[PDB]
């Protein structure tokens, strides 16, 4: 795929007493970024038309730098398809002007059916990117 | 109905960067702490038998004082009947030997069918508190 | 003051498993977009200048109808002056060609020192609303 | 060291409209179980007598499984030192009678000055587990 971007505001509800963003919310600003590259309207369709949807099953976390209250950061998302069956989603959290990420995730995700069992991504959901 | 008493201690994901426990998170230990007086068995059957639900329809929240990074305090719960409809929960975090409450919260949960009409609260699910 | 907006976009984050928004998450978005009209820089302001901060003492929440994953909505906050010391925020949910809020939130928010003493709101920071 | 064992109940506020635990709750739960074997007593006397803290580098999860609404999870930690200046947390999330865990966490935590460089982790703090 391409490299999208979605911003983050690191609002109160994101820092602990520490002083910085409090590392578990990383993922969650990732599943975000990804729900910008795969919308609602995609995964529902995806549902209803072929009765699958994507888990994640690992990701593999590298935090870098604190982030502090305040900050507006960038997330920078792509995918890369392995095989039929997977999507490999490189996803870095990013300053202005840094030359490199304060965190890193690479997530692997599959497509289940409603058996548990891993079915081929269909081309139409990932036509558009 | 009597008082109910549910522990909740304070973690890293609890605080924000001021130092004390991030204050839409005490509505979350209230549901908590509802939670144990009325359990996900007794939710079920009230779902599957009679087709009700209950909704948090108004919370009044008073914040008296900041709690601090592991603190283990006590949510203290009580509810009344208000007619048919509707309970009303007071719940209370508490500081063991303190004389007022840090946080209270006055909920009022009303029960719904699926036509989002109000209906009577069945006797079966208040009766053992 | 104005009415201010801020939007907010449902994730599966804010969601539970009864299909909607989870209602402390609600509160979360009030101070957010509160985050929007007494931003960072006022804040370290305030407190580097005058020694005060602003606290939430009462929220007062209706909950008047559910919000589905996926939805973007309108945060609709403005807030007036009671007194020296007090800040009294309305701040509301909206859909687009809503007749009415999905969630209203009564807010009183207090300025204080550091002996935990209310002290007038000085004018610089009102100033700009 | 030996295996820790850490309660998790799972409430509206853990899942999602999915109908299952929202995976970045996953890390939340294994740093609460971490706060169990290294409490906040600990953590300040690291702080104020060594000027340390510790900080999560990497965290790699797999997620194995769907986790329910309502269910009690076995969180399993157990650490290694890693040299000097590093611990390696497995961490995992069990089912009673279960032959696999749910979800597992390998995390790297590092030991840092006030300068963000890696430190020796003093004996003392080591000495009870
Ligand atoms: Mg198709
Ligand atoms: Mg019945
Ligand atoms: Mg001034
Ligand atoms: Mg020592």
């Amino acid at each position: 795929s391409k490299i999208y971007h979605h911003p983050v505001q690191i609002y109160y509800e994101d820092t602990d007493h520490s002083g910085v963003v409090y590392h578990p919310n990383f993922l969650k600003y990732f599943e975000r970024a990804r729900e910008h590259v795969i919308d609602s309207d995609k995964l529902a369709t995806l549902w209803n038309d072929h009765g699958l949807g994507f888990a994640v099953y690992k990701a593999n976390m590298i935090f870098q730098d604190g982030v502090e209250f305040a900050e507006i950061c960038d997330i920078r998302t792509s995918f890369t398809l392995d095989g039929k069956y997977k999507t490999l989603w490189r996803q870095e959290v990013w300053r202005p002007g840094a030359s490199r990420a304060a965190v890193i995730g690479d997530i692997e995700m599959v497509c289940l059916d409603k058996e548990k069992r891993l079915q081929p991504v269909p081309a139409d959901i990932l036509a558009s990117m």
